[PDB]
Formats: structure tokens, sequence, C-alpha cells
């Protein structure tokens, strides 16, 4: 099975997933000088008030907190997007040093994590369906740097001792990703795919300019979390986390100067 070690990660996905060398793979750098300034693009509409946290799991790759996605509750619009897309699970990419950890870079910096919330067009019905169609989803993506703490993490920090091995879940309602979110919500966006395995190239990609903060303890505890089941032997779950692959014919947009 696919995975992060020297055996099944990346660099092996493609005989799986042949996609994985396609045209529109995710993550990619972002060159901040080569990105054009669009005017033609629009604030990012961000409606997070009425999400429904209900649980959280961890899938043996990371950890998600999943939403009710079953009604509009939170919705994100705007920006590149045509249309509404609904909010189904956010997750994030870490490193096991502070020095590496995002999936996409920033002129070829890698923060110490990256956050995806990750959204589906409404007008495809359900996630599968989505999926399967190349405006399908919407994942905006938010770095993660080490320094002063995120107190909107906390909460997420604090029940990963309940997740620690692949297949654990936990009941998770009343969380409120509004704090998670950074002041800006400039952003970069570009056309691209799942960044794990099965890697459909589904994705309009947003990703904010301001990272937000999180403290060394808190990323500490997301590198305590295993990659394997209960009783088997730990597996850090640390540097779960694709590189960058090439942009090849594709143009990334700036949403401010
Ligand atoms: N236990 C989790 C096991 C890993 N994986 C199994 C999927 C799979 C299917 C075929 C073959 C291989 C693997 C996760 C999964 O199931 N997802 C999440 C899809 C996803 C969302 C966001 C990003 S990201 N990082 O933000 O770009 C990446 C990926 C739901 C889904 C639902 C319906 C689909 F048709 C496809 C995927
Ligand atoms: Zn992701």
């Amino acid at each position: 099975h696919w995975g992060y070690g020297k055996h099944n990660g990346p660099e092996h996905w493609h005989k799986d997933f042949p996609i994985a060398k396609g045209e529109r793979q995710s993550p990619v750098d972002i060159d901040t000088h080569t990105a054009k300034y669009d005017p033609s693009l629009k604030p990012l509409s961000v409606s997070y008030d009425q999400a429904t946290s209900l649980r959280i799991l961890n899938n043996g790759h990371a950890f998600n907190v999943e939403f009710d996605d079953s009604q509009d509750k939170a919705v994100l619009k705007g920006g590149p997007l045509d249309g509404t897309y609904r909010l189904i699970q956010f997750h994030f990419h870490w490193g096991s040093l502070d020095g590496q950890g995002s999936e996409h870079t920033v002129d070829k910096k890698k923060y110490a994590a990256e956050l995806h919330l990750v959204h589906w067009n409404t007008k495809y019905g359900d996630f599968g369906k989505a999926v399967q169609q190349p405006d399908g989803l919407a994942v905006l993506g938010i770095f993660l740097k080490v320094g002063s703490a995120k107190p909107g993490l906390q909460k997420v920090v604090d029940v990963l001792d309940s997740i620690k091995t692949k297949g654990k879940s936990a009941d998770f309602t009343n969380f409120d990703p509004r704090g998670l979110l950074p002041e800006s919500l400039d952003y970069w966006t570009y056309p691209g795919s799942l960044t794990t395995p099965p890697l459909l190239e589904c994705v309009t990609w947003i990703v904010l300019k301001e990272p937000i903060s999180v403290s060394s303890e808190q990323v500490l505890k997301f590198r305590k979390l295993n990659f394997n089941g209960e009783g088997e032997p730990e597996e850090l779950m640390v540097d779960n986390w694709r590189p960058a692959q090439p942009l090849k014919n594709r143009q990334i947009k700036a949403s401010f100067k």
C-alpha cells in the first residue's frame, strides 16, 4: 500500500496511480515573482459560521477533522471559484523537523506544516462524483510556521492522544475552523490535483499567502501520532508530505499586488 516510506513513498506512487506523472499534479512550488496578479479574481468568501464538525479520524496518513456536509453549512465561494463548495474535512501535512512539512513551497521555502480545508462543488451532488470532475474540489491551503501558539488549534492537539494509531476516531463536535485562519485572505490559485492517491486532477488550489503560527509544543504533538495501527511496530506519523511537482503548462495567479 502507498505511504511515505522509502519503499512506498511519493516516488513510487506512479506505479499504482499513473496520473502521478500527469499534467496538473500538486503540490507545486509557488514562484512569487512569476505569479501574476489577476485583478479579475474576487475576494474569497469563507462562510464557516454554521460549520458542524463531527469527528476526528487517524486514517494512517494524516488525521481528518470531518464535518457534516449534508447541507450548505460551511462553504467556500468567490475567489477563482464558480459556484458553491462545501467543507467536508480538514487535515494537515507536517515534517519530522520544523524545516520541512509543507506540500506547497514558496520560492522553494518549506514551511513546518500545511493545513488543507477540503471542499466539494455542490453542483456534483456528492464528493465521490466531484473528484471525477476538473472543477470538483477547492482546497484551501494554509501554511504553518513555528512560533507563537495558535489558540484555535489547541482543541485539535489535545485530542490526538485519543487517535494515536490508524483507524482510531473520536467525537469532535463544536470545533470552529475559523480559529485556524490567518488575518489576510490574500491567495495564490492554480489548477491541480489531490496530493495523495488517487491523485485525481480535480482541485482548484487556493493557497493563502499569510501563514499561521503554531507553537513548537503544538507541532510536536502532531509528530507523536502513528502511521501504524494499534499493536503494530511504531512508525511516527511525520513527513507525510508530497514534494513539489512540475508546473508544466500552468499559471499561478495572485489575488493581490
Ligand atoms: N483512509 C484514507 C485513505 C486514503 N484515501 C483513500 C482514497 C483512495 C481511493 C482510490 C485509490 C487510492 C486511495 C483518502 C480518501 O479516501 N479520500 C480523501 C481524498 C483526498 C482529499 C484531499 C486531498 S489533499 N491532500 O487536500 O489534496 C487528498 C485526497 C476520500 C475519497 C472519496 C472518494 C473517492 F472517489 C476518492 C477519495
Ligand atoms: Zn492534504
